[PDB]
């Protein structure tokens, strides 16, 4: 009977439930409404979510993330060759051509397929919902990017089955975000919807059309390597150079642990800058026992990221061109992904659409799970959201 909606994200995952026409996004054990898509293996335990992300800098080799970049892919694919430079964990090709993620767990070498790693994240989201409901959950709707091919969709479904979920349906992330805002119901005539999704690792722009409760993905574009982690890297690179000028040319980038600790504080300051004009980046005993401290204004962060922020409009122009439509024909602009909280990004999109206010009432990192939860309730026979 009970069906949940799960956004299985590249960096963060989110679970929601739609009951009595309303959607609850469920907080995990730490009170977090989203959970890192991380799995770590130690000498004693298997950690998932917050606990896995929290010890990533201390156990880089055995902390797995980005399994969504590998799911349903052949190891020989050029995207795997390119992405693997970003991973401290080992990935090798099996005899069937499938990627095998290699870690040490309890002093033993273990290998996992990407869908096994994703099944552990899905199982954690299932348990987050179960703790909240006080009852077992079997049914789920899971979302995937619109560009996911048959192999990536099937492997995501398999990850659900391994997690103990009966996958009612795999639906597109941009469509789930549009469903969250009731744009399928409120719009009787044709509606052109632009989904602007900027997360932690990827940027997806999708142009949808909705005529008579039916959504069609007309055009998609974006950048699979543009997200919040790239804005954090702009702050990291600046701090590395700032440390050099302060401490006689000493180079923090030569120590990978120093970089990881600096990156963690850079991402925190970045979040603060979405609601304050300034933030402090502080790392005690960063490199060579030297303490590091710097103040970053929102203007300086905007300057370091200026080109990356402005270039988010290029895939917007591309989808409009592919769909053969003018920006004036877009009825709604939906902001999805945690990076859409950046004020400069919101301003750039608004100005591009000639002052049109984007739909951002739903927490942008929750809108996909929210829509998946609505769809899961509908597929279970509950018409209360409609
Ligand atoms: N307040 C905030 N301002 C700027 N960036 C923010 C933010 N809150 C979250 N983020 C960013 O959102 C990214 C994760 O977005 P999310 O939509 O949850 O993840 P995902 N798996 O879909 O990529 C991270 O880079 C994080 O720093
Ligand atoms: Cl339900
Ligand atoms: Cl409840």
């Amino acid at each position: 009977e009970v069906a949940i909606g799960i956004d299985l994200g590249t960096t963060y995952s989110c679970v929601g439930i739609c009951r009595n026409g309303v959607v609850d996004i469920i907080a995990n054990d730490q009170g977090n409404r989203t959970t890192p898509s991380y799995v770590a293996f130690t000498d004693t335990e298997r950690l998932i979510g917050d606990a896995a992300k929290n010890q990533a800098s201390r156990n880089p080799e055995n902390t797995v993330f980005d399994a969504k970049r590998l799911i349903g892919r052949k190891f020989s694919e050029t995207t795997v060759q390119s992405d693997m430079k970003h991973w401290p964990f080992t990935v090798k090709g099996g005899s069937d051509g499938k990627p095998m993620i290699e870690v040490s767990y309890q002093g033993e070498k273990k290998t996992f397929h990407p869908e096994e790693i994703s099944s552990m994240v899905l199982k954690k989201m299932k348990e987050v919902a179960e703790t909240y409901l006080g009852k077992p959950v079997k049914n789920a709707v899971i979302t995937v990017p619109a560009y996911f091919n048959d192999s990536q969709r099937q492997a995501t479904k398999d990850a659900g089955a391994i997690a103990g979920l009966n996958v009612l349906r795999i639906i597109n992330e941009p469509t789930a975000a549009a469903i969250a805002y009731g744009l399928d119901k409120k719009g009787k005539g044709e509606q052109n919807i632009l989904i602007f999704d900027l997360g932690g690792g990827t940027f997806d722009v999708s142009l949808l059309t909705l005529e008579d409760g039916i959504f069609e993905v007309k055009a998609t574009s974006g950048d699979t390597h543009l997200g919040g982690e790239d804005f954090d890297n702009k702050l990291v690179n600046f701090c590395v150079q700032d440390f050099k000028k302060k401490n006689g040319g000493k180079d923090v980038s030569k120590n990978s642990k120093s970089l990881r600790r600096l990156r963690t504080q850079c991402e925190k300051a970045k979040r603060v800058l979405s609601s304050s004009a300034q933030a402090t980046i502080e790392v005690d005993s960063l490199f060579d026992g030297i303490d590091y401290n710097v103040n970053i204004t929102r203007a300086k962060f905007e300057e370091l990221c200026m080109d990356q922020f402005r270039n988010t409009l290029i895939p917007v122009e591309k989808v409009l061109k592919d769909a053969k439509m003018d920006k004036s024909q877009v009825h709604e602009i939906v902001l999805v992904g945690g990076s859409t909280r950046i004020p400069k990004i919101q301003q750039l999109i608004k100005d591009f659409f000639n002052g049109k206010e984007p739909c951002k009432a739903i927490n942008p990192d929750e809108a996909v799970a929210y829509g998946a939860a609505v769809q899961a309730a509908i597929l279970s026979g509950d018409q209360s959201s409609a």
